[PDB]
């Protein structure tokens, strides 16, 4: 009849928001150029030749407060002119000859990043970069989160000094991003040096997998792990990445029929695809289990649309997901909107999805 | 008055068409479906994971008889998997931190690849890959070309054997088939006696910062130009020769059915994920079109070609249309040229028109006016 949850509020330094996402790529041209079509994300702020970057390319797209940033490394012989001073030529093509496409960077808007990257190696934290100033005007720092992803600091007095601010339309509806989920082999271990280093509390869940949340303070920042228990997907990630990495990334919609609506005409014409839709049956149960959230007509819409829908004790959610967005089968996207929990909108408002692989499978069983 | 043109159909074996261009990749499913939105083109067939390909993915892509390959590498820990049998993971990844997303293949069909091969080594031809017969059905190999890239040849008895057709309404640019492959080279002398040396092509004789020759098979229909840098404004050949680390392809000209549809059609996506396009030429280039192949197009074809920003030129044979895209990657080395031609109906001719080199002039003297 009732769950209840806690919060110890337990951050070792002061959290904000996800600033932004930090992508490696071997041709960041083309992979912005397809996410930002299949996706609707704009181009905002470049750092390529044309700007002066002889180190590395880089493309920042945007869609509300999302910020997906898309590096790929020059020629060597064309580290000064390099605009983000964490990056490596060598770790870049480690990186992507090593795990392929995928997230490099997990980045954090905090108060004080040199304060956030000192406590977190006391506490800890693997260090990757040390805080440095950016034209005294932004502080930027890496640790290590989990495999070869980084969790960054982002602090401040485009996006970053050297950028030049692209002026342009093209938007489907995604306003920010809302976690960001690592598989790695043992979550206990994994578990315990993360949130050992962040002190980010316990976010409580109302398979093949075993999976908690880590939270900041005010529970914005989510930060979901899974473990690998048919063969679990969490182990097969693990072989094709070649080890621990980001698995998905979840992007709130203000409106998930029209993002869903945009993303679907264009899966064939470059953007992205789908995984198959839940049995007719799922969508039939839904009318007794949030018919008090949604309307019948946004039911119907959900099964055109192919949404799965998800309750908490606190509210209600949204979501789908794509397939892989490269080559291998690793990475992928979440779409999804939360209902209810308006007192601003408190984040992970109807949880993450885990009651649906019940309510999936039951329907498959029926059917 | 008259430019008189030779043919000695020297060729050391029957060659017939270009069969395909294979890029390499990093990441070969946003590359060809960023290529497929912005140029046209249509998933037609795949050789990777879920097709079973451990060694690497590959994904094809097509337009009339224009067909694209996009090749990139799986991991090491998961040979007798690969589809395509040339294929080696450092190769791959060697070439793609050196050049960046490039060209690894031209590739052509042959009577006999076997024959094409042995002969090609025999004079002068440095070898890549043998040739290796899929399936009693098709045989490839490979010679080196320029830098590296390779001429690939392929022969017969939905694309190589191990590729599953993919079923798509469909999209489609206008876009037909490939024109020319060019590349870019240190020295052009010792390049243009290396290729021609093994193939027995002969020269296509032309009607800066460069000098370019053009290599051409018996029927000129297989066309492979090479440019060189000229030193001492800086020339991009060279500019080229630094991003891209050494020699290779310049730029793929696609021939169109219809360059404003191809261009109306590509220019709508520039913005949207397709390929941006270089900056027009001043109003008075369309101005002096008039009363130049004025003969050839009308009125309304030439404001539409100042509306779309397209290049004309005429030689002694016919009158051709061409645009060019901006590099495709990050690099500023390969683009797309997107031509027309008009004439030469005997089937028409290849190399009808030329190549654009008159255009040099007339862009200059169109901006020495304005
Ligand atoms: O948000 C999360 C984090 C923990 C793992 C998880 O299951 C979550 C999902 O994004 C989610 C929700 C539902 C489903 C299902 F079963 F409907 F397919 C799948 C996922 N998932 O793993 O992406
Ligand atoms: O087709 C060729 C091969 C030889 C070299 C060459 O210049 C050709 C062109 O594709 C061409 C023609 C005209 C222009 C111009 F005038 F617009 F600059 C540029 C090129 N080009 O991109 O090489
Ligand atoms: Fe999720
Ligand atoms: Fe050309």
């Amino acid at each position: 009849s009732k769950f209840v949850r806690k919060n110890p509020k337990s951050d070792k330094f002061k959290v904000k928001r996800f600033h932004h996402i930090e992508f490696w790529c071997g041709d960041a041209t083309n992979v912005a150029r397809r996410f930002s079509w299949g996706l609707g994300m704009r181009f905002s702020a470049k750092s390529d030749l044309s700007t002066g970057n002889m180190v590395h390319a880089s493309y920042l797209l945007t869609s509300g407060d999302l910020r997906f940033l898309f590096t790929a490394p020059y020629s060597p012989s064309l580290t000064t002119t390099a605009s983000i001073p964490s990056f490596d030529h060598g770790s870049c093509r480690s990186f992507f000859s090593s795990h392929g496409l995928g997230v490099r960077a997990v980045a954090i808007e905090v108060e004080d990043a040199e304060s956030a990257f000192s406590i977190s190696v006391a506490n800890g934290a693997i260090p990757s970069s040390p805080p440095i100033v950016l034209n005294e005007a932004v502080t930027i720092a890496e640790v290590k989160l989990y495999g070869d992803v980084v969790l960054r600091y982002v602090s401040y007095k485009e996006f970053l000094p050297g950028f030049e601010r692209v002026e342009d339309p093209l938007d489907y509806g995604i306003r920010r991003l809302d976690h960001a989920v690592g598989n790695v082999p043992e979550l206990g271990p994994a578990l315990t040096y993360v949130a050992g280093f962040t002190g980010f509390h316990q976010f409580a869940e109302f398979s093949g997998l075993n999976s908690a949340v880590l939270a900041s303070n005010d529970e914005m920042v989510l930060l979901p792990i899974n473990e690998p228990v048919r063969k679990s997907q969490i182990q097969t990630y693990l072989e094709h990445n070649e080890g621990a990495g980001l698995q998905h990334l979840a992007l709130m919609s203000e409106d998930i029929f029209r993002t869903l609506r945009e993303m679907r005409k264009r899966s064939s014409i470059g953007g992205f695809d789908f995984m198959p839709s839940p049995p007719p049956t799922y969508y039939q149960n839904l009318k007794k289990r949030v018919g008090d959230v949604l309307s019948d007509d946004q039911i119907k819409e959900c099964e055109e649309l192919g949404i799965l829908v998800d309750r908490d004790d606190q509210g209600t959610l949204l979501q789908i997901f794509t397939k892989p967005l490269g080559d291998r089968p690793t990475i992928f996207i979440e779409i999804i909107q939360r209902v209810g929990c308006m007192m601003y909108q408190s984040g992970g408002c109807g949880g993450f999805g885990k009651g649906n692989f019940s309510e999936l499978f039951k329907s498959i069983e029926e059917y």
